[PDB]
């Protein structure tokens, strides 16, 4: 039910701050693959460091999303939201992290995106 009501109230038909919602989802995504796609040469001390940069960009995000999350009128769904919010975060932060689960997170954010285009989508046509 209506992801929207995570981040905002009701009867807006301002599409600004939603904008902003999916540019940083964007932002997150991109990063989290470019993290991925060079998980293998980390012991390349070059690819290492962009590694550590792409992951503390998807962190800075998601924490960004997760605080920015209305709990106070979001009801069930800003919860549920912080809940996967969490998970993910959580994840970044381990040290023995695999490849595995940050790919699986990735699915997770592409998933969520296409939540809020549509939401989008539904806007517009309001």
């Amino acid at each position: 039910r209506n992801i929207a009501e995570a981040y905002f109230q009701n009867m807006v038909e301002t599409a600004t701050p939603l904008e902003q919602i999916i540019l940083l989802y964007d932002k997150a995504i991109e990063c989290l693959e470019r993290a991925i796609e060079i998980y293998d040469q980390v012991n390349e001390l070059e690819k290492r460091k962009e590694f550590v940069e792409n992951i503390d960009r998807v962190y800075d995000i998601i924490s960004a999303l997760k605080s920015f999350l209305d709990h106070e009128k979001g009801k069930e769904i800003a919860k549920n939201l912080d809940t996967i919010y969490t998970i993910i975060l959580n994840t970044l932060v381990k040290v023995d992290k695999t490849k595995e689960e940050l790919q699986k997170i990735l699915e997770i954010l592409k998933d969520l995106r296409e939540a809020w285009e549509e939401v989008k989508k539904k806007v517009h046509h309001h």
